[PDB]
C-alpha cells in the first residue's frame, strides 16, 4: 500500500461571523469551579468554519491576529467532528433546537478533542439558559463526540489502477487498465521499466494520450507493436487529487489555536503493473 503526501497550507485568515454565546454549559477547571466557556464562531477567509483548540484564549480574529501560520495535520477524530457536526450536519439531524446550539455543541467536541477538559469536569447547566437549551446542546455533543471517537470514517484517498483486459487489435497487443478514486482529480503514468519502441496509450474514447495523463474513474488502454520482442513492461499511477482536510493553526499562545477544513492537493501512488506479451 501507498502513502499518499498532502500539501500543507502554509497560513490561514479568521473572520466573526457575528455570532456569540456565553455558553451552554461551564466547566470545573482545576482552579475554577463552574467556569464559563464562552465563544465567538468564527470562518476562514475561504467560508469554512473554524472551531477553537483552547478554552482560555481569545478568537483568533481582528488586525491584531492577522494571519496564523500552519501548525498541523488535524486527526481523524476533528475530521470526523468537521463530517459529523454543524454545519456538514443541520441543527434538526443533530438534536439541536437552532443553529447557535448545533455550532456550540461542536466547539464543545473541538475543547474536548483538544484536551481542555475532560467530559467528566463538564457541568450540564448554565445560569443564561434553560435545562432543555442545555440538554439539546448535551444531545447534539454526545451525537458529535461518539462519531468523532468511535466512527470510523477518514480523508483517506483511495486510488487503484487495475487491469480489466487484454487483446490484440490491428498491429498492437493492447491492456486495457481501470482507474479509480475517492477523490476527483487524474493520474500520471510512471513506466519502471524500458518502454518497447513505438508504445502508444489511448483514453476511454479511443483517443491518444501524450502526456502519461489519465483520468481517474475512467479506463486506458497501452499498445505494444505485435513486432516487439517478445517481454514485459511494467508502470504505476500516481494521483494527483484534490483533497479537504483538517489542519491546525498557531495562534502564537495570544490567540487560540484553530482548527479547519482546507481544500488542497494530495499525491498517491498506485500499485505496481506489468503487461506481458509474447511476440508471433
Amino acid at each position: 500500500g501507498a502513502m499518499g503526501d498532502v500539501t500543507k497550507p502554509t497560513s490561514a485568515k479568521f473572520i466573526e461571523t457575528g455570532v456569540k454565546t456565553d455558553g451552554y454549559i461551564r466547566v470545573n477547571m482545576p482552579n475554577h469551579p463552574n467556569e464559563w466557556m464562552i465563544s465567538s464562531q468564527f470562518k476562514d477567509s475561504h467560508g469554512n468554519i473554524g472551531y477553537c483548540m483552547d478554552s482560555e484564549l481569545p478568537s483568533p480574529t481582528g488586525s491584531g491576529a492577522g494571519s496564523l501560520k500552519y501548525k498541523g495535520a488535524g486527526s481523524d477524530e476533528f475530521y470526523r467532528m468537521f463530517k459529523g457536526g454543524f454545519p456538514s450536519k443541520t441543527a434538526k439531524e443533530l438534536g439541536a433546537g437552532n443553529d447557535t446550539e448545533a455550532w456550540y455543541a461542536t466547539q464543545l467536541v473541538s475543547w474536548v478533542l483538544a484536551g481542555n477538559f475532560k467530559v467528566s469536569q463538564i457541568v450540564w447547566s448554565h445560569p443564561n439558559h434553560t435545562a432543555a437549551e442545555t440538554a439539546r446542546v448535551k444531545k447534539a455533543f454526545e451525537k458529535i463526540y461518539d462519531y468523532a471517537k468511535n466512527g470510523k470514517d477518514t480523508p483517506n484517498t483511495e486510488f487503484s489502477i487495475t487491469a480489466s483486459k487484454t487483446a490484440d487489435e490491428g498491429k498492437y497487443h493492447t491492456f486495457t487498465y481501470k482507474t479509480a478514486s475517492n477523490k476527483t482529480g487524474n493520474a500520471k503514468l510512471t513506466f519502471t521499466s524500458a518502454k518497447p519502441a513505438g508504445m502508444k496509450i489511448y483514453d476511454a474514447d479511443g483517443k491518444e494520450i501524450t502526456n502519461n495523463t489519465v483520468k481517474l474513474n475512467s479506463s486506458f488502454t497501452i499498445k505494444v507493436p505485435v513486432t516487439t520482442p517478445s517481454g514485459t513492461l511494467s508502470f504505476k499511477g500516481t494521483a494527483n487529487v484534490s483533497t479537504t482536510n483538517p489542519f491546525t493553526f498557531d495562534g502564537r499562545g495570544v490567540y487560540q489555536d484553530a482548527v479547519v477544513m482546507i481544500t488542497t492537493s494530495e499525491t498517491k501512488d498506485s500499485k505496481s503493473l506489468s503487461a506481458k506479451w509474447t511476440r508471433a
